[PDB]
C-alpha cells in the first residue's frame, strides 16, 4: 500500500497507523507527501493506492475512472455522519471514505467582543462603536469568492442546481434576488466605509492576529497561527443574514481507492479498520489538527473544543462543495463579479448578471471541450490500408529489398552516407571529416563493441505483409528496401520506463552507473532507418486506444485483438538541398542572435515569457526587439523561422503521412497563427556536444522531433541518443532525425567527449503548448496583427522609462504591463479560447493518437 497526502497534513501520525497496520497483518504501509498533488495525481493515475484530498476533486477523478468504487457495510456507514457520504458519491456510487469536515467560522477577539453578533445587518453598528477605539468590526479576505460566499447564498443562491444525485449544469443560481440581497449588503459595507474593498487574504489575517479588528472569517487551517498571537479567540456561528444562516461552502477531507490498484480489499480493510478509528484519527490529530472529522465517536471527542463544534456547525448550515469540474467556471465569474461590484466597476446587479450568463456558458463549453477531446483520442487516419493495397506494397517492398541487396553485393557493404553501416557492431565512438564548407561527414568507425541483441519485448518484424500493414494503417513510408520495423509490447514498455527513470534517480540525476548498465544492453542502430509501433493488448496502461474503433484484418495472427500505434522513427536524411537549408538558417539565426540561453540550452521560435513584463508578443525578447531595431526588414527573422520549421517538417512529412494528420487535429484555428508555419513546431532548441540525463518530457505535443548535424572535423566518443525502454541507441551521421512520442517514451543523450574541432549539434522542433495556449488567448484579446504594435508601444514606454528614471522605474512600468496581460489572459482562458487541444483530465496532450485495432477472427 502506498498512500498519497498533502504536505501540510499529519502524515506521519498517518504512518504510525500504517505502523499498527504492518503489526497485525504482513502488509507495510508507505506514506508519501508528493508535491503538486492537486494535478500530480489525475496525471498518473490515468496511466499511489490511496489519496487523499478534498471531496470536490473526486467527482472529476471519478468521471475519468481513477477511483475505486467502495462497498462499505450499512453497519460501518452508521459510524459516519451522512451529509460526508454524500460528499463522496459521484453518479449514485461510492467513490471515497469521509476522513475529516472543514468549513469557514466566525473568528472573534474575546477582549475586543465579548458577545459577537448574531446577525451580519448589526455589524455596521459595531463598527461605529469599534471605530471610536481606532479598530475594526470585521476584515476578511474579499478577493476570494470562497470567502465572501457564505453571505451572497443566505438568502438564496447557490453554485449548480442540485436534483436526483446530479448537478445540473445548465441552472446557475447566481442571479436570483437572494443573492443580489447577499452581495448588496457586502458592498454597502465597504461604500460606508467598514469594510476595505482591497482587504485580502494577508491584511486580514495581520490585523486580526495584531488586535486591529475584532472579527476575521476563517478556516480550520488558520488556528495555529492565532495560537502564537497574544489575541483571546473563539470561533463561532457565522452572522445571519435576512434571519437566514451563512451558507459557507464544506470540504470534506477524503481517501479515494486507485481503480488501478491490485489491493482494493487490503485498503478497505486499512481505512475502514485501522484510520477510521479514534485511535487512527487521534493519532493523525496529535501530528496535526484535523478540525471537525466525519467519525461520529471520535467528532464528539473532539467537539468538546468549541472551536470545533463550531466548524461543524457551520458545515451543517452550509452547503457541500460540488464534486464537478464546472466549478472553475463558477469560481471565475463570480470572483470577477465580486471584484467589479466591489470597486464599483459594476452594479451588484449588472455583476451577478454576467456572472450568471458568464458561468453557465464557460460550463457549457467544458461539456463540450470534453466531448471533442474524445473524438480527437479516437481519430482515424485517412483510410488507405486494405488487403490488395498492402499485398500490392509488400511486393514493391519486396522489389526494394532485392535491390538494396544487390546494392549492398556490388559495394561490398552498407552505407549510411559515407559511414560504413555493420549492425553487428556497436558504434561507441565515429570519426568525421570536414573536406569542404558543407556539413561534416561520419566515415568511420572507430570504437566498438558487439551488439547486444534486442530485449525480449522488442521484435524485428519481418514479413514484408505485415511491413505493409502498419505501413498503410499508420502513415509511415520509410525508405522502400532501405528500413526495419520493429513491434514493442506497450506492457513492457511501461515498465522499462519506469526502470529508465528509477535509473537515472538512483545515478542521481545524471548518466552514471545504473544508466550505463541499461546502455550496455542497448543495440546500436547507429545508419539505420527505423520505425518502433507499440502494441495495445485488448482489456477485454500508459496507451489510451479506443477499441470501438473500426478494425483491420492483419496478415499476422499476433495483431489480433491489439492497437498498434508509432511511437518513434530514425530518419537519415540524403546530404541535399534541405539539409543546406535547414543547416543555413541555424547559422543564420545563431550569427544574428536570435538563440535565447535558458535553464545550458538555446532556444527560439514563438515563445511567450511570462516572466519578462514587457512581453506582449510571439517570440523571445531578441526577436521582439530585431522586429523594431532592424534598418532593412522587420520580420527577417520570422521568415527565418518558418523556412528553418517548414523544411525539417516537410522532409519528416514526407516518410511520416500521420504528422499532418496530427498538425491537422490538435492546433485550433487560434493556435494557427503561433506556430511556426503550417507545423506542429512552436519552439526550436539548439545544444553543442552536450549530453542530457534520461527523462521523459511532459508539456510537450504528441510526436517531438529531434536533429543533428555536425561542423568540424574530429573523433566523437559517447553521446548517443539511446531509447532504454525500447532497447536501442543510435549515433546521430550526416543528418539524423528522431521522431518520437516525448512524453510517452523515456530518452536521453549520453555525455561526449571529442578529439579535434569536431561540433555535434543537436536540435528540437517541438510544441511547448503553454506558449500557444497564451498567445491564442492574448490573440484573441488584442487581436493577432495588433501584438506587433503593442509589443513596439510596450518597448518604448519601458525604454523610456529606463531612459529617464532608472532601471527600478522601468521595472515598475514592465510590471504594470505583466498584470495587465495577465489579466487579459486569464479572461480568454476562461471563455475557454485554447491554442490546442488538450486533455481536460490531465491539462496534457493525449499520449498517443491514430490507433489501429486488428482482429483476425476465423
Ligand atoms: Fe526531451
Amino acid at each position: 500500500l502506498v498512500i498519497w497526502i498533502n504536505g501540510d497534513k499529519g502524515y506521519n501520525g498517518l504512518a504510525e497507523v500504517g505502523k499498527k497496520f504492518e503489526k497485525d497483518t504482513g502488509i507495510k504501509v508507505t506514506v508519501e507527501h508528493p508535491d503538486k498533488l492537486e494535478e500530480k495525481f489525475p496525471q498518473v493515475a490515468a496511466t499511489p493506492d490511496i489519496i487523499f484530498w478534498a471531496h470536490d476533486r473526486f467527482g472529476g477523478y471519478a468521471q475519468s475512472g481513477l477511483l475505486a468504487e467502495i462497498t462499505p457495510a450499512a453497519a460501518f456507514q452508521d459510524k459516519l455522519y451522512p451529509f460526508t457520504w454524500d460528499a463522496v458519491r459521484y453518479n449514485g456510487k461510492l467513490i471515497a471514505y469521509p476522513i475529516a469536515v472543514e468549513a469557514l467560522s466566525l473568528i472573534y477577539n474575546k477582549d475586543l467582543l465579548p458577545n459577537p453578533p448574531k446577525t451580519w445587518e448589526e455589524i455596521p453598528a459595531l463598527d461605529k462603536e469599534l471605530k471610536a477605539k481606532g479598530k475594526s468590526a470585521l476584515m476578511f479576505n474579499l478577493q476570494e469568492p470562497y470567502f465572501t460566499w457564505p453571505l451572497i447564498a443566505a438568502d438564496g443562491g447557490y453554485a449548480f442546481k442540485y436534483a436526483a444525485g446530479k448537478y445540473d449544469i445548465k441552472d446557475v443560481g447566481v442571479d436570483n434576488a437572494g443573492a443580489k440581497a447577499g452581495l448588496t449588503f457586502l458592498v454597502d459595507l465597504i461604500k460606508n466605509k467598514h469594510m476595505n474593498a482591497d482587504t485580502d487574504y494577508s491584511i486580514a489575517e495581520a490585523a486580526f492576529n495584531k488586535g486591529e479588528t475584532a472579527m476575521t472569517i476563517n478556516g480550520p487551517w488558520a488556528w495555529s497561527n492565532i495560537d502564537t498571537s497574544a489575541v483571546n479567540y473563539g470561533v463561532t456561528v457565522l452572522p445571519t443574514f435576512k434571519g437566514q444562516p451563512s451558507k459557507p461552502f464544506v470540504g470534506v477531507l477524503s481517501a479515494g481507492i486507485n481503480a488501478a490498484s491490485p489491493n482494493k480489499e487490503l485498503a478497505k480493510e486499512f481505512l475502514e479498520n485501522y484510520l477510521l478509528t479514534d485511535e487512527g484519527l487521534e493519532a493523525v490529530n496529535k501530528d496535526k489538527p484535523l478540525g471537525a472529522v466525519a467519525l461520529k465517536s471520535y467528532e464528539e471527542e473532539l467537539a468538546k473544543d468549541p472551536r470545533i463544534a463550531a466548524t461543524m456547525e457551520n458545515a451543517q448550515k452550509g452547503e457541500i462543495m460540488p464534486n464537478i469540474p464546472q466549478m472553475s467556471a463558477f469560481w471565475y465569474a463570480v470572483r470577477t463579479a465580486v471584484i467589479n461590484a466591489a470597486s464599483g466597476r459594476q452594479t451588484v446587479d449588472a455583476a451577478l448578471a454576467a456572472a450568471q450568463t458568464n458561468a453557465a456558458r464557460a460550463a457549457a463549453m467544458s461539456v463540450a471541450l470534453a466531448s471533442e477531446y474524445q473524438l480527437v483520442q479516437n481519430a482515424q487516419l485517412p483510410q488507405r490500408w486494405s488487403q490488395s493495397a498492402r499485398k500490392s506494397l509488400a511486393i514493391l517492398e519486396a522489389t526494394a529489398r532485392k535491390e538494396a541487396t544487390a546494392q549492398m553485393e556490388a559495394a561490398g557493404g552498407s552505407f549510411c552516407g559515407q559511414f560504413p553501416v555493420d549492425p553487428a557492431f556497436k558504434v561507441l565512438s565515429l570519426e568525421y571529416s570536414a573536406p569542404n564548407p558543407d556539413i561534416a561527414r561520419a566515415i568511420r568507425r572507430v570504437d566498438s563493441v558487439p551488439n547486444p541483441p534486442l530485449p525480449s519485448h522488442v521484435v524485428a518484424i519481418q514479413s514484408t505483409a505485415v511491413d505493409a500493414d502498419l505501413s498503410l494503417a499508420m502513415g509511415v513510408s520509410l525508405t522502400p528496401g532501405r528500413h526495419t520495423s520493429y513491434l514493442v509490447d506497450a506492457r513492457a514498455l511501461q515498465q522499462s520506463n519506469s526502470a529508465a527513470v528509477a535509473a537515472r534517480k538512483a545515478d542521481g540525476d545524471k548518466w552514471g552507473p545504473a544508466c550505463d548498465e541499461m546502455f550496455r544492453g542497448c543495440r546500436c542502430v547507429t545508419g539505420q532507418e527505423v520505425v518502433f509501433y507499440t502494441a495495445v493488448k485488448e482489456p477485454a496502461s500508459l496507451f489510451k486506444p479506443s477499441f470501438d474503433g473500426p478494425a483491420f484484418r492483419p496478415s499476422w495472427g499476433e495483431l489480433s485483438g491489439k492497437a498498434t500505434g508509432v511511437v518513434a522513427c530514425v530518419l537519415q536524411v540524403p546530404i541535399g538541398k534541405e539539409t543546406d537549408i535547414i543547416c543555413a538558417e541555424y547559422d543564420n539565426l545563431v550569427s544574428k542572435g536570435q538563440f535565447a540561453t535558458v535553464d545550458t540550452v538555446n532556444m527560439t521560435g514563438n515563445a511567450l515569457i511570462q516572466n519578462d513584463g514587457k512581453a506582449i508578443s510571439k517570440g523571445y525578447a531578441v526577436a521582439h526587439r530585431a522586429r523594431v531595431t532592424s534598418n532593412v526588414y522587420g520580420k527577417a527573422n520570422d521568415v527565418s523561422l518558418q523556412r528553418l520549421a517548414e523544411t525539417v517538417w516537410s522532409v519528416v512529412e514526407k516518410r511520416l503521412s500521420f504528422m499532418p494528420a496530427y498538425r491537422d487535429l490538435v492546433i485550433t484555428e487560434q493556435g494557427k497563427p503561433f506556430m511556426l508555419g503550417a507545423t506542429a513546431t512552436n519552439i526550436i532548441s539548439l545544444t553543442e556536444n552536450q549530453g542530457v540525463m534520461l527523462h521523459l518530457d511532459t508539456d510537450d505535443g504528441v510526436w517531438t522531433i529531434i536533429l543533428w548535424f555536425h561542423r568540424h572535423s574530429g573523433i566523437i566518443a559517447g553521446g548517443e541518443f539511446v531509447l532504454p525502454s525500447l532497447g536501442i541507441s543510435f549515433q546521430p551521421l550526416d543528418f539524423t532525425i528522431v521522431v518520437f512520442a516525448a512524453n510517452t517514451i523515456v530518452h536521453g543523450t549520453r555525455p561526449l567527449q571529442t578529439t579535434g574541432k569536431i561540433i555535434r549539434w543537436g536540435s528540437s522542433h517541438f510544441l511547448r503548448f503553454k506558449d500557444v495556449n497564451a498567445l491564442a488567448q492574448l490573440g484573441a484579446a488584442y487581436g493577432v496583427d495588433e501584438l506587433d504594435a503593442k509589443q513596439r508601444d510596450q518597448l518604448e514606454e519601458v525604454d523610456a522609462a529606463n531612459s529617464k528614471d532608472g532601471v527600478g522605474a522601468a521595472r515598475r512600468v514592465a510590471s504594470c504591463m505583466a498584470a495587465e496581460r495577465k489579466a487579459a489572459i486569464e479572461a480568454q482562458k476562461a471563455a475557454c479560447v485554447r491554442g490546442v487541444v488538450m486533455n481536460p483530465c490531465t491539462g496534457r496532450m493525449p499520449s498517443l493518437l491514430f490507433w489501429q485495432v486488428w482482429r483476425k477472427p476465423p
